């Protein structure tokens, strides 16, 4: 299985992968889809032998509150030197519920710095909805994680080119900047501090918000037309313009067409 | 009273009365006169411990400004702000400056135009107001100060509750000398640039709802925060009833 080799990256950041991934399929086993991927999806590179990546799609089923499921391991070899690799998971929900969604993602072109993104993204206006805010976030020490990994002297806060992205993660989202001298630092921040961190806002997506009132009429509306602004907006700004030019075109069309097939966009 | 800032050092004193007149003096005609009773102006605890003071001005029923509140707190720690709230009649942002100051050399600054309409639902509404307005280089410039340091929130709802350029920083410097430098040369200019940009801000009815329990619903939630414990706590029980039926008449809940 190629994407679960993750095989550009660390041994600790893989298998960081691959127990998120599993997790998530064996815990969810009962409501994904078998995944439906082209071969030319599922794998693609840079027809110039710079850029490689990998995919992988499970959708939930007719009565499950997941919409989908979404890994990536993408590795592009930069000209001058440096060599980037990006590796994430993301799990999305649907109307039947306004549950937050999960995120968690490595961005990395150091040896020794390394962007950290791990949030669980509120689907209602949080200020609108203090209750929710509540439920999801104050009553879950979502917080400690982030106020913990801060605490590191390694450890800075991170802060999103964009402000569509800062304004799209939730009051408790951990956007960290990691780095330090030895890289043999960051492999005991990822498995001492950043393993847990992950698994654990994992645990709470899992067992909080897929697993669960029941969404009535107008707020079903509501969370569609604003999940559905989110996707829109973020492919086209990080999609769009970064896979044309890592990948190249022909391929960039098929992926980017696949991905926007996946998440529900026109 | 309230003008002369009492507790404050001078070029904090010099900052917010110049913003106030600012508001005061570009508002001018959408701003009903002050109309609270004085012991709401001006209040204390019992003993010394404790001072604050209140200026309170409506715009009135036809203006887009719902209204404008400005103060300062003192006790035994040192609060001025200023807010601008819009009414119903325009989407726009409002505007908060706050600082924050139990030290003489270490002080939170809070700097911010607050969205009014949910940001990812509306990426236009974040467009208009924040990116084509450049307010988040006010926030950046002032971090490249080797004494400022991103300010967080322990409240969750107030970390949502402020724009994603929001300024919300914290200021460490050695001497006290050294921090009225900055607060004269970073923090001055970059509070009437944001505040500039409220102002220099220049269609309808069930937008208008939701802006309304939207407002109102930030409103509750940010006045229990405060005046339902923090206000008891420090001014009695007795004071703390009227100034809290005042701020909570002003704010309509
Ligand atoms: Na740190
Ligand atoms: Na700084």
């Amino acid at each position: 299985r190629k994407f679960m080799e993750f095989p550009y990256v660390s041994p600790t950041r893989k298998q960081l992968m691959v127990d998120l991934m599993s997790t998530v399929e064996n815990r969810l086993q009962s409501q994904l889809l078998p995944c439906n991927l082209p071969p030319d999806v599922r794998n693609f590179n840079n027809p110039n032998g710079s850029a490689e990546a990998s995919l992988h799609i499970r959708s939930g089923d007719k009565s499950s509150p997941i919409d989908f499921v979404i890994g990536s391991w993408i590795h592009c070899k930069i000209p001058t030197g440096v060599s980037l690799n990006i590796t994430s998971i993301s799990g999305f929900l649907n109307s039947s519920t306004k549950a937050p969604n999960f995120v968690v993602e490595l961005i990395q072109s150091s040896s020794k710095s390394l962007v950290l993104i791990l949030d669980l993204p509120h689907r209602k206006d949080l200020v609108l909805n203090p209750d929710y805010l509540k439920e999801y976030y104050q009553d879950t020490a979502l917080d400690s994680h982030r106020q913990s990994l801060l605490k590191l002297p390694e450890v800075n806060p991170y802060v999103s080119p964009s402000l569509f992205v800062r304004s799209a993660f939730s009051p408790t989202a951990s956007m960290l900047k990691i780095d330090a001298e030895e890289e043999d630092k960051l492999e005991e921040i990822l498995r001492d501090h950043v393993s847990p961190a992950a698994k654990e806002v994992l645990e709470v997506w899992l067992e909080r918000c897929v697993k669960e009132i029941v969404v009535g009429e107008e707020e079903r509306m509501e969370l569609e037309r604003r999940d559905k602004s989110f996707r829109r907006k973020s492919i086209e700004d990080d999609l769009d313009l970064q896979f044309p030019r890592m990948f190249g075109e022909e391929v960039s069309s098929r992926v980017v067409h696949a991905i926007k097939e996946a998440f529900g966009v026109l």
